[PDB]
């Protein structure tokens, strides 16, 4: 088409031999691209949904086939190796004089070493947003990829020392690849671990040990869904459940299983919601629940249809009902609140990228516009994503497309953003195109919600 | 005339040989005199305009000689000497038995040894304001008045170790005459500075030196404008840039000349500014960049001809939009926002009488409101006028025109505030005749604005 | 001689024209250079005392005649002019395709914009040093060097509003050039100008009007060296005086004069000095004092001649009972105590280089050692000397001669120190030259005291 977005876009892809593999981080041109010159995984997924939506197939056909491709790759750091199953956090084209080769990053060369958790489970959504808009139901099912699925699958479903049904992970494990206390079970990796399950509940074949893996697949999700809905979820009812807690209890039969002592519970989560409002929380462990509200984690639970109906609507009421906090000057802030002061400086480890209402510590990120747009359709409520996309297409070409905005409220372009960041741009254009057409929201969402009181089923 | 206030201001009026001299700072019964018996050149400024508005010019004339007369005095501490162009902060009339003589303070006796450096600047804007009231063109030209102006310019031009086109200070300087965190180069002494400079102007001749006097000026105004304008600006987008900038840049063509760090901005400014809002940074140094609101600077910078006629709506516009923090009970907040907690021992340096929210450190002052008067005038904005001096009238009568208010909103009557505080008076009758005749603003501000995109001119 | 820093050394000269004119600041292989590749006044003093005891003394003879051909240079920032007398911070040697030609910075370029106002003094003290070690009277006498000294002074002596003998200078104005509560009138700034006139007072002709000079600078001195001794000694005696201080008191007779509040005494200074011992405090200003020790002001006040005998030897006793923390793993702590926490933020703006024990803020710097064994030497404790060196001599090789180390007593190397630091290397050897031939101190310190116990002479 002939938009300034389009264009960008556009030259924003990677060729190799001729073909398009995938699309850059960002075209900075003051900044050197360092990094930020690679094809990330995640950042691709909006970029693959535009031109899915387009018409044209072929790139995101070819990325899913190289990306399964360097899963095969040796992935060493002193002389230890992960599970087979890892995808890359990001990958580029390099050439020696001759000829052309892929290089990744499976965070062996990434910074502070995190690891791409949340790769694996975008690149299994992708593929079966790929099957869902081409209806092209053979490559999914071509033996490479039933057996790169399976290698995933074989990761995420690993066995713990651990009672949870769900993900334990390091710092820094998704979107959110810094120091930011989302160490442990964060409610992203979990949510995109149901929807990589639900898609894989549809994308394998019975055949061979497949039937044993949808058997496992099946049995985890009872057990993850109703963890992460009776555990994770928060409203004023349950807020009061909460705060009456005793301490300490031991045994199976008891309320406070984890430990969470009620004067823990920061002051501002009773102000914070509205009568009608819940969400998801941030993270559960040992002693330990994260009231932080999570944008990415949320929106996609709607979408995944991990979040009852109910559920979904209390979401999108907070949404409404604190606009301001969570959509602001810029859709949409990646958490809140901020860390701030001392608690910066303990759960960053005093990281100066991420000081308070910057980056991953509360920034605004265009991104997630289209999470929120197409959240917002699936719950009948499209005033909220009409003013949203409003908001940001009121700033984002003035402003270059800036990758993040920073503040209390998203006034300020990110304090270390690239201009011309791929997935903002591709967020508008995104969102634009559910917009115009909300029955594409089908191939990134599940028509069905796969939920239940019970923890099996 | 038979207002309170008249009366109140007339038995105020200092005599000397039989002649009206000055004003005193205020007639606080049960407070001990102190210094406030003493006339300041600073309070007399307001008290001036209200005689010469009502046709009573003699004591402004015998003001302006016999300050004319107390600069060629012999000021010494310790055996050093200041420029001999200082003017003194305050005059009193001391008698021996015999026969009367007028004593000063050039800050050999002040409290700090603060230097009054506004104090000269003052005296040349009301030299100035006496021939435009008047007409009378005879006192401006004696022998003796050319000379204490170019004395003055003497000190101002003075050569310097500093890039910066500004005038550097120690601490306590101005109307804040203590220890306020606005010594090197504050927004008061740079404005004043440059009102002065366009004043000397037009009251120089050009016979003998006086031509080589008007260049330099001429020259400095166009470097000032320049300075004051690029760098003490502040609105949203120039918040954005700074924000942005880089650390420890070098060389001639940089961005951050002044090294600012943007985690130093403070919180409040993003949220603070209106949207088509914007004002004049308090101070500009090495590293440093102070964001707290300073009025009278801000106000006088309008009336100056300094700020632009667009950057006048800017500032007049943040007025309306923080109308509480600004005005409140009483107008106008000296500064915004107080130096609270740790930040207040450090930079008072445990100052108890400029505690947070009271005197220098965000007190209410009723004598800026002349200054917002005219500048609200001045940029067209008459009901904002109209609504600042009804507050006012509403309780400094009935509470006895106290030197200051405290406070966030200016609620309490300042803590070790004088009554009958002078400038309180004459600020407010100032105000009101202002409002009967728009023109009378004409002899403390210029209609024209002497600035342009550069460094000259 | 044949010595591993000599070679060091040797490798740094800068070479104009076929001619040693300077010193690179450093010779770090990973870094950029950056500014360092210049030779920076301040920074050769060390260097330029080694080639004087060595006895190839060109280098020098050149070095303060390019620096007086900069002198004449023009030099402006947003057309706006310094004074001429203005000495650069820095100078490299610069080429087109077949060119040489010298390139300074007078601040102008230099990061925030700080104004080298200790470079001007160091000029004059070196061209004083480089005579008495040489015996070289012509140069001097030169009259285009007694133009440049004069010019020099004419800023210097220059006309204030302020009742202060001191100079008045922004922050980073010396050696410490960034952000760092220094602004005012900081001990170093004072006591160069001490040093400086002094100076001036040997090598100043009377023919012309070097005699109107001689009587400023006479006069100068007495008041200066009156104002520091006075208002700035810190002994137990005198901390018990102002501890008891009334605040707020008015007059020329009066104890407070610049309106310290006892309350704003830190707690750390009372325990910290020894009965015998006192140093002069950091700064002085109004309604302040600094009461953070500085290393170079107070042992080069012993050097010029300003510090009384006892105030020397107490100087020295506060050294020996506060040794672990003046020079600790490395000689010398350039200023105690650090700024920390709240303090560091609102002081030095959030300056990343100057956190707590770092740099500026209290970080150990070899190059005061020279300072140091030159004092050590002329108050009579060499075993101090001699155990400062021992220190030094027992890590710089091994390190590879930092710019700095960081810590409470400098067990760190400084977080962003360059390695192969000209002036490091140059301090240890001009300290080790002082010890094997302790008459070479002459001509950086004044044998006699000209002090007074009046403010005149």
């Amino acid at each position: 088409r002939e938009t300034e977005s389009w264009k960008l876009l556009e030259s924003s892809i990677i060729y190799y031999e001729g073909n398009p593999i995938g699309t850059v981080a960002a075209q900075d041109p003051e900044l050197a691209a360092l990094n930020y010159d690679q094809c990330f995984l995640r950042d691709f997924v909006p970029s693959a949904f535009v031109f899915l939506m387009d018409g044209q197939t072929d790139i995101v056909r070819n990325f899913l086939i190289e990306t399964l491709t360097l899963q095969s790759h040796e992935k060493e750091m002193d002389c230890f190796q992960p599970g087979a199953g890892l995808m890359p956090a990001s990958f580029k084209v390099e050439s020696d004089g001759s000829k052309e080769y892929l290089v990744a990053d499976f965070g062996e060369k990434a910074i502070a070493r995190v690891p791409p958790v949340d790769s694996c489970m975008w690149w299994i959504l992708l593929l079966r947003a790929y099957e869902k808009a081409t209806g092209d139901l053979t490559l999914a099912r071509e033996p490479k990829f039933q057996a790169g699925i399976k290698l995933i699958l074989d990761l995420c479903l690993a066995h713990r020392f651990s009672m949870y049904p769900t993900m334990l992970v390091p710092d820094g494990a998704f979107m959110i690849d810094r120091r930011m206390g989302v160490y442990e079970h964060p409610l992203e990796i979990q949510v995109l671990f149901y929807a990589a399950l639900r898609a894989a509940r549809e994308l394998l074949l019975p055949d061979g040990d497949g039937e044993q893996y949808l058997n496992k697949v099946h049995g985890r999700l009872g057990a993850l869904q109703y963890h992460i809905r009776n555990y994770y979820w928060v409203d004023l009812k349950r807020l009061r459940e909460i705060y009456r807690y005793k301490g300490n209890e031991f045994g199976k039969e008891i309320a406070n299983k984890f430990n969470i002592f009620s004067q823990s519970i920061p002051d501002w989560v009773i102000e914070w919601l509205p009568e009608k409002g819940g969400y998801l929380a941030g993270n559960l462990g040992p002693g330990r629940m994260d009231f932080r509200f999570f944008a990415l984690g949320n929106l996609m639970a709607i979408l995944a249809g991990l979040a009852s109906e109910e559920e979904s609507q209390r979401i999108m009421n907070l949404f409404a009902h604190r606009w301001e906090d969570l959509i602001g000057y810029m859709p949409v802030k990646i958490c809140y609140p901020a860390l701030q002061g001392l608690e910066w400086q303990i759960v960053t480890g005093c990281d100066p990228k991420n000081i308070p209402w910057s980056y991953h510590n509360g920034g605004n990120w265009p991104v997630l516009l289209w999470l929120f747009t197409a959240a917002a359709l699936k719950t009948g409520k499209v005033e909220l994503a009409h003013e949203a996309i409003a908001i940001a297409e009121g700033r984002l070409s003035n402003d270059k497309f800036p990758e993040y905005y920073d503040g209390n409220n998203g006034r300020l372009i990110g304090k270390e953003a690239r201009i011309y960041q791929t997935w903002s741009i591709a967020g508008l254009l995104v969102a634009k195109q559910f917009l115009a057409n909300p029955d594409h929201v089908e191939f990134i969402s599940f028509p069905d919600t796969f939920i239940g009181p019970g923890c099996s089923l």
